[PDB]
């Protein structure tokens, strides 16, 4: 098996301007978001292909599940700008939480608090215990251990349920995280008035990211003159380009590369004056 990451991020703003959310949350897997949820609209949605994946998880419920996530990191927000006595400025708190698997084996796992960009407080659950960084944040950490439970409950989330929530995700994402959608060349060229004539490789509708994109002038490999890509995440796909200036008078021919994990063997396609 492979690598593959669950990783949940929410921001929450002290004094949020007019049509940016007070609280927002994402999640993604690997290299792509598959949900999102904002303090406006109240509702966790897929997006992405997942937008048609189903039976992997009741937005409905998890609607209701952030909504509460929503109240507690709002209050914890709330109480740092208290403690700090400056509710007349506008902070930020964002969190960070997540797990990782490799084999199907658990590799990793991560929780952390940052308030106004600065470090505020994280879990250590090794101790199992929050660590905290930010004056403030000793506050925090009483609170988040009142009871014996709490850090217990904060040690099975990354150890248990994250891992868990991951290896369930990935058996609906198999059509997903492990495609190998070879890429798509498309080879154009344009001339600017006044500029020599430019030639530009464009590759498509692939997966992974990964992919390697060069042309070639007579067979030697040109340096590219522009260059650049994407990632369409409601697709899922990945485009990528390059370009070449060619001088007005060059008859030499002009062949564009592509090599990808999807391809057998590397593709060619030359340009045709
Ligand atoms: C995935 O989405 C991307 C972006 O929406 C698609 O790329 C567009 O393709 C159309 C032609 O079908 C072009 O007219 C657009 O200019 C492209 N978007 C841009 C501006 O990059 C892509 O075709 C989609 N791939 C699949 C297989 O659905
Ligand atoms: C790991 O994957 C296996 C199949 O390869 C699955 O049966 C198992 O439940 C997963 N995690 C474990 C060790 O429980």
């Amino acid at each position: 098996d492979g690598r593959y990451s669950l990783t949940y991020i929410y921001t929450g703003l002290s004094k949020h301007v007019e049509d940016v959310p007070a609280f927002q949350a994402l999640g993604s897997l690997n290299d792509l978001q598959f949900f999102r949820y904002n303090s406006k609209d109240r509702k966790s949605q897929p997006m992405g292909l997942w937008r048609q994946v189903e039976g992997m998880e009741d937005w409905k419920q998890d609607s209701q599940l952030q909504k509460a996530r929503e109240d507690i990191f709002m209050e914890t927000l709330k109480d740092i700008v208290e403690y700090y006595k400056d509710s007349t400025g506008s902070h930020v708190l964002q969190g960070r939480f997540g797990c990782e698997i490799e084999n199907n084996r658990s590799s990793g796992a991560f929780w952390k608090y940052y308030y106004d960009g600065k470090d505020y407080i994280e879990f250590n659950k090794e101790i199992p215990a929050w660590v905290p960084f930010d004056p403030a944040a000793q506050i925090t950490k009483q609170k988040w251990e009142a009871e014996p439970v709490y850090v217990q409950r904060a040690k099975a989330y990354l150890e248990e349920e994250c891992p868990a929530t991951l290896r369930k995700y990935l058996k609906y994402s198999k059509n997903i995280l492990d495609r190998q959608d070879p890429p798509s060349v498309v080879v154009t060229s344009h001339q600017a008035p006044g500029e020599k004539k430019k030639l530009k490789c464009l590759a498509y509708d692939f997966y992974p990211g990964k992919i390697d994109v060069h042309w070639t002038r007579a067979g030697e490999v040109q340096e590219p003159e522009l260059r650049g890509d994407v990632l369409h995440n409601g697709n899922g796909t990945y485009q990528s380009w390059v370009v070449v200036a060619v001088p007005p008078q060059d008859t030499a021919p002009y062949s564009c590369h592509v090599q990808h994990s999807s391809l057998a063997q590397p593709l060619v396609v030359p340009w045709e004056a």
